[PDB]
């Protein structure tokens, strides 16, 4: 059965990966072993120096600290994203750009993006007048806990994956993590895009062909969207996979929108189960939203990620076809 | 003791109270007896329905949350810095350009702005990975801290002097003050400035002189350069005032550099005790910060800000001539 789970995890490098299967086949514990098998793949604990235990102990507390109970925004999200922005990363037009400490950032970012996330959003938060919003001042509610939960969880016995970097570079890989979690903020999409589509169009690249980066805006700017890009990844996947993502945020959304009912607060764009359009929804997204990054990405790194946009479209036709 | 307080609060609308004197007199209660003078004075509890009971309930559970033990960041500031507002939201250039829920919003914010201050700076505490840094992911650590405690305050027994406004207003209100204390951050002052700069030189008044400022946007950035002026008025108060106050930031200073020195860190500026230039720091600062800032605020508000501008330079040359 361990054999089945070392064979599923050969396709760590693939878009597509059964994510669901992983979970299943390790114990529930999908983000462990995906991160694990990530880091040995990437040599980043030799190149960090990072005990194999402290990693095996970090990761399952990291995964433990996502809700078994939600729905979507759970640790096989978590490992899903992270594994997405592994292969993000190995994309040919980015071929040495980023040094190790970027990628570990990128990988880590990914890992605790949505630790704690309740199943409610932003929105919901700062309506209800919660705790965190009240914590957070009703800004990136969400994207801040993630932060401070997956850096605290650093501090606990054996966690401190980090323990062997120099001074330096932890500090300059909690600031680019930091960085990257609070692009996540869905309100922060449209000025992300607008800001990737005018990278885009200056696009320098190497002698090499390899895209240029000369400086930290820019360098954190596409990881910050490449993370997000990795979040928004789900309608670019098999439709065997994309199906039970929607599945997952449709059961999750008409839960809010239930205690949305129980409080007699208007309900949720999406949110009512009595008055439900899932597949509209879903096509609404990816033309206003995912197939907009997405286009923008594929240009970035043209022509790396034409498949990856040839199956948003075959999944936003079949979703719409379904109408 | 009682009948010489109420004589001191007859200057409540003159820039140099003596708010030393009031804290002396009111028993270490100025927030508490200025706050409540403003709120008679602005008409507030009237308009706003605010039982005069919740009003004295609040505003002893927020002065009692401001350090007894910290020289500087403490109720007394907090006091000097919402009758400051108080002054500068009189200015005649201001017209009540201002709504009554954008001026209750102003004191509200002024009151809170440095709540549960440890007297200690945004570095330190991101260098000593504190609690706090931790927490709010290195971002207007402080300030972020302050607005949430100032608005959990409200949940305490007989406290919530917003019990009767309405919904909207409460919301409009809250976003106000977030907004206002966020631009206290220093590290934001330059921006800030830089925005008080273009709406001088594209500003527009009435002939009778008066400023007119017809979107959220630019009245909300008058109000947070406004609390910021407040917070950075020492220097533009009389010189007995201005004294103390430079006496009291550099004993909190030197507190937060004998930390720095027996936990082996480097010590800040300004925090050696062993090695400062006191006058010279003062006569930098206005130069650099202080100065620009209110000269800025002078031509936004011309002529009102001139008997502020005059003491400014006053003070500014006698510190000088102490070097
Ligand atoms: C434009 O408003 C919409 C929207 O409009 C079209 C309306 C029909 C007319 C549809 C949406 O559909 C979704 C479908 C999803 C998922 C979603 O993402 C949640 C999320 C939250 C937080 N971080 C990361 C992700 C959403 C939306 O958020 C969402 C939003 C909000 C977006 C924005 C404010 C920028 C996630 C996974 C999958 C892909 C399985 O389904
Ligand atoms: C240029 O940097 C300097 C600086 O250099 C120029 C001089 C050559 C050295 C000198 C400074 O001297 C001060 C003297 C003070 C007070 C001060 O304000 C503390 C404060 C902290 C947090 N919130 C609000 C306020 C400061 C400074 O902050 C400060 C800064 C940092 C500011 C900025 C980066 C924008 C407060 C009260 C009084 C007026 C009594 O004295
Ligand atoms: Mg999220
Ligand atoms: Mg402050
Ligand atoms: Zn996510
Ligand atoms: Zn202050």
């Amino acid at each position: 059965q361990e054999d089945v789970l070392a064979k599923e995890l050969e396709d760590v490098n693939k878009w597509g990966l059964h994510v669901f299967r992983i979970a299943e086949l390790s114990g529930n514990r999908p983000l462990t072993v995906i991160m694990h098998t990530i880091f040995q793949e990437r040599d980043l604990l030799k190149t960090f120096k990072i005990p194999v235990d402290t990693l095996i102990t970090y990761l399952m507390t990291l995964e433990d600290h996502y809700h078994a109970d939600v729905a979507y925004h759970n640790n096989i999200h978590a490992a899903d994203v992270v594994q997405s922005t592994h292969v993000l990363l190995s994309t040919p037009a980015l071929e040495a750009v980023f040094t190790d400490l970027e990628i570990l950032a990128a990988i880590f970012a990914s890992a605790i993006h949505d630790v704690d996330h309740p199943g409610v959003s932003n929105q919901f938060l700062i309506n209800t007048n919660s705790e965190l919003a009240l914590m957070y001042n009703d800004s990136s509610v969400l994207e801040n806990h993630h932060l401070a939960v997956g850096f605290k969880l650093l501090q606990e016995e054996n966690c401190d994956i980090f323990q062997n970097l120099t001074k330096k570079q932890r500090q300059s890989l909690r600031k680019m993590v930091i960085d990257i979690v609070l692009a996540t903020d869905m309100s922060k999409h449209m000025n992300l895009l607008a800001d990737l589509k005018t990278m885009v169009e200056t696009k320098k690249v190497t002698s090499s062909g390899v895209l240029l980066l000369d400086n930290y805006s820019d360098r954190i700017q596409v990881l910050q969207n490449m993370v997000h890009c990795a979040d928004l990844s789900n309608p670019t996947k098999p439709l065997q996979l994309y199906r039970q993502w929607t599945d997952r945020i449709m059961e999750e959304f008409f839960r809010q929108g239930d205690r949305e009912r129980e409080r007699g607060m208007e309900i949720s764009p999406m949110c009512d189960k009595h008055n439900a359009s899932v597949e509209k929804s879903q096509v609404g997204f990816i033309d206003y939203i995912v197939h907009p990054l997405w286009e923008t990405w594929a240009d970035l790194v043209h022509p790396d990620a034409q498949d990856i946009l040839d199956t948003l479209e075959d999944n936003r036709e079949w979703y719409q076809s379904t109408i």
